[PDB]
RNA sequence: GGGCCCGGUAAGUCUCUUCGGAGAUACUGCCGGGCCC
């Protein structure tokens, strides 16, 4: 069985970043994945990225910039309250002071830091440091 | 068998609460469609 779309996207990025590649093409291109990439971008973890129409689910061309040390999907997508992030930050960001949790809120996908800044709880979907 | 999208829902979930419920709707689920492999 194939790995879920988002997990898959984060795995490829992770590795092509490690190997030093300057680009990666992510196959399944869901709105969710795009939304997650937007967060990683706004946080300086990846460069430009674009949707490439292919008649299927689409494709994401992501510009890597050697800013990622590791990233992946969080499974299951744990629910988190407005003040329950710390517990998760210790669990997925091995490095204190570095990284973000990407959470899905009723107001959209964003970093846990913006979710807190807004008093929103949500679903954990990934980590990046 | 797998995946993408649209509309609906609001069980899970999040927020608030007079703690009865109310509001929200991204994710999961559910209903109805479109489509790709």
């Amino acid at each position: 069985s194939l790995m879920d779309p988002l997990a898959n996207a984060l795995n490829h990025i992770s590795n092509c970043e490690r190997v030093g590649k300057k680009v990666v093409y992510i196959k399944p291109a869901s709105k969710l994945i795009g939304r997650v990439l937007k967060v990683m971008q706004d946080n300086g973890y990846i460069g430009e990225f674009e949707f490439i129409e292919d008649g299927r689910a689409g494709i994401f061309k992501v510009e890597l910039i050697g800013k990622i040390n590791k990233c992946g999907a969080i499974k299951p997508r744990f629910p988190v309250k407005k003040f329950g992030y710390e517990k998760f930050e210790k669990r997925y960001l091995p490095a204190r002071d570095f990284g973000i949790l990407i959470v899905s809120t009723t107001q959209g996908v964003m970093s846990h830091e913006e979710a807190k800044k807004r008093g929103l709880g949500g679903r954990l979907l990934a980590y990046v440091y």
